[PDB]
DNA sequence: GTAGACCTGGACG
DNA sequence: CGTCCAGGTCTAC
């Protein structure tokens, strides 16, 4: 009871909860979606990991976002780090008004929007942002989820072990940039996206100024900030729209990928109208994230999540 | 502006 | 056992 992870059940005394209906978040259409790679449900319905460098398991009830962190004296969160959580979830966003007025504008929104209720974007940080999708390309969630937990368990600080997993916070530049890291990636199965990482941790240290040139794109344009990071080897469009959406806080940002170009097609019967390419290419994929923005408007992104999201279901 | 190939490994035939 | 195929990016014409 005193080990392994918790349950709302079995501990009752270390949680705490945030007023959080499960219209505003469903954490199991959030967490397994592809937005970030590091949570399990360890538990049925308790999904535990790094967030503001410690461990937390996280479950909800109808009304409730119940929450419980592992730091020494076992305590229930505090109001300080119960705001970490706010954050990280953008809670001061209300989802309801954006359902509604996707829903308005987008008859098809609205009937997914029924059965797919709580689908958010969390507000992540850069680099574990910029180097979890680096590692999606080409690749299958299922497998990016293993190769981002074995890059972080090989490069990243050391938290605490709960069971017999042990957590670790995101590697941080200077550790992906170290010598034979390429090679000790390719050992943990990255395929070629191993030099992608390196090369692009080098890069941002050796070229950009470093971690300050990536948090500074917070404050800078949608448009710089999408084509600064396409400067970055195994960075292309589609990963650095996801980047600006989930860690720089561009909400109009629309990730265009296999899924997004399919649920183009079968509901909105899309096609190219001012490219010259008829499938997937730099211009129709640019193309088809402008309309998305010209249908949802400027949180397009988020509109983007939620079928998304809804896609995976499927 | 455009075909090809490219690490890895779980589903098709 | 052996081809697509997955939250694509890159580079040769
Ligand atoms: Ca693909
Ligand atoms: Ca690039």
């Amino acid at each position: 009871s005193e080990f392994g992870h918790r349950t709302l059940a079995s501990t009752p005394a270390l949680w705490a909860s945030i007023p959080c209906p499960r219209s505003e978040l469903r954490l199991d259409l959030v967490l397994p979606s592809a937005q970030s790679f590091r949570w399990r449900e360890q538990s049925p319905a308790h999904w535990s990991g790094v967030l503001a460098d410690q461990v937390w398991t996280l479950t909800q009830t109808e009304e409730q976002l119940h929450c419980t962190v592992y730091r020494s004296q076992a305590s229930r969160p505090t109001p300080d780090e119960l705001e970490a959580v706010r954050k990280y979830f953008q809670l001061d966003v209300t989802l309801a008004q954006l359902y509604h007025h996707w829903g308005s504008v987008d008859s098809h929104f609205q009937e997914v929007a029924q059965k797919f209720q709580g689908v958010r974007l969390l507000r992540q940080d850069p680099i574990e942002c910029l180097f979890s999708f680096i590692c999606s390309s080409n690749n299958n969630i299922a497998r990016i989820t293993g190769m981002v937990e074995r890059l972080c368990q090989a490069f990243g600080p050391r938290l605490i072990q709960l069971d017999d997993v042990t957590y670790h916070g995101f590697p941080s530049l200077q550790a992906l940039a170290g010598p034979e890291v390429e090679a000790h990636l390719r050992k943990l199965g990255l395929g070629y996206r191993a030099r992608y990482v390196s090369a692009s941790a080098r890069a941002i240290l050796e070229e950009q100024g470093g971690l300050a040139w990536l948090q500074q794109l917070r404050e800078s344009s949608y448009e710089e900030a999408h084509k600064a990071l396409c400067i970055l080897p195994g960075v292309g469009t589609q990963v650095a729209d996801c980047i600006c959406l989930m860690a720089l806080d561009k909400p109009q940002a629309v990730p265009v990928d296999v899924h997004m170009w399919h649920i183009a097609q079968r509901d909105y019967s899309w096609h190219p109208t001012t490219s010259q390419a008829k499938g997937p290419s730099p211009q129709t994929n640019k193309e088809l994230g402008n309309f998305f923005r010209s249908l949802w408007g400027p949180y397009a992104g988020w509109a983007q999540a939620v079928l998304f999201s809804a896609d995976l279901r499927q």
